[PDB]
């Protein structure tokens, strides 16, 4: 009957998609309060019956053989998916918050000049990536090793995919070579890793899961997460989280890159995007007024 | 509706995830295709309903969390409907669920294998033309260019209802005939690609007040039309078809095309294709 508080003002946004009609919403109350509301899936006999009985349609536009309407369903259809949570702590708002993002082009001398200076103005550790290519810990979770030092690799699951299916398939080979902090980093010397990331990868992934290569969306992030070059592997039906084209880069075109042009990754234009609060934002933005 | 009578004969594909279902029925008994997606929230209206009397029922509750199914007024409820009415076999088979695969397309695969099956069929885009024609939707486009050469017209794509930004979504058209896609790209076309990148953000700019750091601007390999046209989206959308495996920056097109004039004929291209594609067979093999 009623929500387990009163007073309901929006502080935020916290998070929105249009793609999955779900919002999370930060609100003051009275404390705090996160409420999300996910819009339900159709019911195929709710929707036939509606389709040959009376339906309230209003006309978008037509076009041929084409046209679309807003549609007032009746309640059946209309139920929303809403779960609240009361009070919610600061670890419940960042849990759920995600920054608004501006897409940045950043050129080779862009990178040079601001980029670089700005990462190698933070200190950021990769020991746990380290400990992984050392086995240390982790080495129980490796599914494929290359171990050769300057051309080989590791390959574990993402920690978030349980293994319980292969809809959702997801993981990363991380290079035993150290140094190597990105996309414009790779120089054709990097060539033999990166073709045994994509071959020896995929026939990994091939014997251990039964999933052929043309299953596989292969590729890596810019900018990447942690500074110590990695590539994901994914099912093909799993659009992950960082498989936008403004973001990701795939591993067999980064490879035809360096073979036809070695510079590639020095010189060219690269496209991304980051977190309005971003301090790096901001620098590019000045540099290229 | 533009037919009496829907008896469903197939659910063509559904996803709880998207919230959207895609039926085939038998209309004035002729075959329709009927789509129906839920809307993005109205942010601000939902957050007035939450501090008012929404109508609530209980599902489950357990110390600070709560679920409740929540019905809201009819303004809230909007449902997408999109009819494809006379649809053709090409429309039930196009919407239904299928497996995709990836295939690398090399330059000789496209001019030997892909460019003849393409050449071997029959599609229509005639949509295409009326827009282009002013024969359908002349009201609802946004901004042109008509230079016949290197002009456009930048309209409101057909998934997006225009009701809030969070989804914005259009497409602008190019004016030239016989541009079918990426592959058809050369150094001639520079001026036409420029003008739809900065006239199109300018336009969204002025009307939305969108910056273009806001938008994510590209094409499709494979189209799902062959007349060339690029999607102006949201960036915070995540809009059909802008996985790497599909997309492709506007401005990356442009610079690819400066930087080596026969980039798009020359080079691998990377695409899913539908496992009953006969084109996906046609690449195996070659
Ligand atoms: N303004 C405006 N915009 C448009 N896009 C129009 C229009 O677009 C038809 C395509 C038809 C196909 N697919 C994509 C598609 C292909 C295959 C399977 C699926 Cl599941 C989908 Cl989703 C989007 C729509 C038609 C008429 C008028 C239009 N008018």
């Amino acid at each position: 009957v009623r929500l387990p508080f009163s007073g309901f003002r929006l502080q935020k946004v916290l998070r929105e998609s249009a793609r999955d009609k779900i919002i999370f919403l930060h609100g003051k109350v009275n404390e705090d309060a996160v409420v999300i509301l996910e819009k339900t899936p159709f019911q195929v006999e709710q929707v036939a019956q509606l389709l040959t009985g009376s339906p309230e349609l209003q006309l978008q536009f037509s076009n041929d053989i084409y046209s679309t309407y807003h549609l007032f369903p009746p309640r059946q259809l209309n139920d929303v998916k809403t779960t609240v949570v009361y009070p919610a702590t600061e670890k419940h708002l960042q849990k759920y918050l995600r920054q608004d993002l501006r897409l940045i082009r950043e050129t080779g001398d862009d990178y040079r000049n601001i980029t670089l200076p700005h990462l190698e103005s933070q200190s950021l550790s990769i020991q746990w990536v380290y400990n992984i290519l050392d086995k240390k810990a982790e080495a129980d979770r490796i599914v494929f090793e290359n171990p050769d030092p300057s051309d080989g690799f590791v390959l574990i699951p993402d920690l978030k995919w349980n293994q319980q299916q292969l809809d959702d398939l997801y993981l990363i080979a991380i290079c035993h070579r150290r140094g190597i902090r990105s996309l414009r980093d790779l120089t054709p010397e990097h060539l033999p890793l990166l073709r045994n990331i994509l071959h020896q990868g995929q026939e990994a992934i091939l014997q251990r899961y039964r999933m052929k290569g043309d299953h596989l969306r292969v590729y890596l992030h810019y900018l990447p997460s942690y500074y110590h070059l990695h590539v994901h592997f994914t099912a093909l039906g799993f659009e992950a989280p960082g498989s936008g084209v403004e973001r990701a880069h795939l591993l067999a075109e980064v490879i035809e890159n360096l073979e036809c042009d070695p510079r590639h990754y020095q010189q060219r234009t690269l496209t991304f995007a980051l977190r309005a609060d971003d301090p790096l934002l901001k620098l590019l933005q000045e540099a290229q007024q």
